[PDB]
């Protein structure tokens, strides 16, 4: 009963959040076995930051250039490389807390939980999703860079994102804990614009289905569409085409609601033709489109 | 702006699961005490209406299991307390946070670790409603999950699952094992009272918007704390209390706009309506952010 925005639960990676200070210029790092992961921009300076030499300016460090602090213990760091945007600090010292875990990089339309942290203090843990222009909704503030976006699947952890970059829009972007971005972007300190931010189709019928197991049938209808005749009206409105895989990935919340897809798909046509009307639909006055099938199938299944 | 919970991990080291019989839910290990809701000791049968005092009058230290994960714990004294069973377990939990038990009041907000047989699934910020349930996205199996706060290193536990009502909506005790609102642990269909919006809240959203430069609604008019009571009831929002003033007190030097002040532009939104304009970009009042919210997340 009820649809919420759910993270997971943040314990097994709060015990590796640590703060990673280079000159004045301090962020929050990944400490796994004996390694410490964190963005490449803590070693520049406020100069630095608007056209670093990354390189350049990392061969010019030496490791007792790096304070790493866990808790009130000082990590004493005796190696250093760096992959892409991401620094890897070696450390004397193994994290006992480490969890069984993976680099995964996520796919746009795809969800994590965050856990926001400063000063490599875990502060608040919320759910966002990869948008397709790969920037991400976060809530971020400054000191919050290292901050990372995980998902977990039984006791494995799947970090996925690692925060660097807020865009004048106010939305966000990071790398891979292999330090390639997600999206056209550069950690140089320019303001920059993301491609067109389309909405995600395939979790939008998801959130309609979530809404009708929850009582909830205003914006169904009596109608039916093809797929493409659908797309074409969803590519109108600046959603992301469906595909069969999409369909067949929603099966199990239209057999456990009796409703074809494809009348679902006629629903959301009609929502976007029409728009709500000052109707709401599981509260909010949008269409949602951060929860994905499965999200929707793990709170909701059962129902 | 968006719901975020409290990071989980200081919560998530004292679930436990408790089980009498077949009957099994989520327990909170604290110290050498494990906190759960009262039905754990009913048949499916019991509770449909049960006498608590005889039913566990019939129940002994050994007949409840409680295990970490699938590890025993062995329960050495057990006592009521309202709706909440305390079981006495003969080890200390390693991981117990500094905190405390706290009763909430309507409009506060909290994190939810949502929990299946012990194992935490979950993390999400829920408001308490006046009307005494809470939003919450629970299953079977879910009883005995809390919601807390976290202020420094202290847990401030606030509340423990028991109930979903016909609507949907969810019910529970604090840690002390009292209900909010007039609900109680029974297998019965129970209606909760007509809901009011939460007022300090959307109080606090208007500031928050004012801080982020989106102050078209700001008007030139005052009100006494008394006459807005008035008007907000007639359109089902909560009377302040003086303890909501006291709270949106430092939103209110932040900005400079008195809370009476905003208190006169709230009247005039709810008077005259939005006309078609947006407020931090949504044509609805959001009323789910507490004054602590919009500052955690302002700063
Ligand atoms: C990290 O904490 C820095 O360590 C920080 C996180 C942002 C602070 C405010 N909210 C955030 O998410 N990231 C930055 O400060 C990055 C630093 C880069 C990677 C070197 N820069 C930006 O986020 C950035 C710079 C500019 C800009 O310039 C000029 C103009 C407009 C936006 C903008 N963002
Ligand atoms: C706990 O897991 C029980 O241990 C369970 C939580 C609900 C299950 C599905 N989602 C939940 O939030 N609680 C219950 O099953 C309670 C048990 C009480 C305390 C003895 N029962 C209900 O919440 C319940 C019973 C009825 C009902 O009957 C008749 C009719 C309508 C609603 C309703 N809710």
């Amino acid at each position: 009963s009820g649809f919420r925005k759910m993270a997971f639960p943040s314990g097994k990676v709060e015990g590796c959040m640590v703060q990673v200070t280079c000159g004045t210029t301090t962020l929050n790092g990944l400490w796994l076995d004996d390694v410490v992961y964190c963005p490449r921009h803590v070693i520049c300076t406020s100069e630095d930051m608007l056209n670093p030499n990354y390189e350049d300016l990392l061969i010019r460090k030496s490791n007792h250039n790096f304070l790493v602090q866990a808790g009130n213990v000082q990590l004493r760091v005796i190696g250093h490389s760096m992959q892409n945007c991401v620094l890897k600090l070696k450390v004397d010292t193994a994290n006992p807390k480490t969890p069984k875990y993976k680099f995964v990089r996520i796919q746009p339309g795809q969800t994590f939980s965050v856990l926001a942290c400063y000063n490599g203090s875990p502060s608040g843990v919320y759910q966002c999703a990869m948008r397709p222009n790969f920037t991400i909704k976060g809530s971020f503030l400054n000191g919050s860079c290292g901050s990372v976006g995980f998902n977990i699947d039984y006791d494995c952890v799947s970090f996925c994102y690692m925060h660097h970059m807020v865009l004048p829009t106010g939305v966000h972007a990071g790398t891979d804990l292999e330090g390639n971005f997600y999206g056209p972007f550069v950690d140089r300190q320019t303001a920059q614009a993301a491609g067109t931010d389309t909405t995600i189709t395939v979790n939008v019928l998801a959130w309609l289905y979530a809404a009708v197991i929850n009582g909830d049938r205003w914006f169904l209808n009596r109608f039916t569409t093809t797929l493409n005749d659908f797309n074409l009206v969803a590519m109108k409105y600046n959603y992301e085409p469906l595909t069969q895989d999409h369909v067949d990935i929603l099966g199990p919340l239209s057999a456990q609601t009796g409703i074809a897809v494809l009348d679902m798909c006629a629903s959301l046509k009609e929502l976007l033709q029409n728009g709500m009307n000052g109707r709401t639909i599981l509260g909010s006055a949008l269409l949602e489109d951060e929860f994905t099938p499965f999200d929707v199938v793990r709170q909701c299944s059962g129902v």
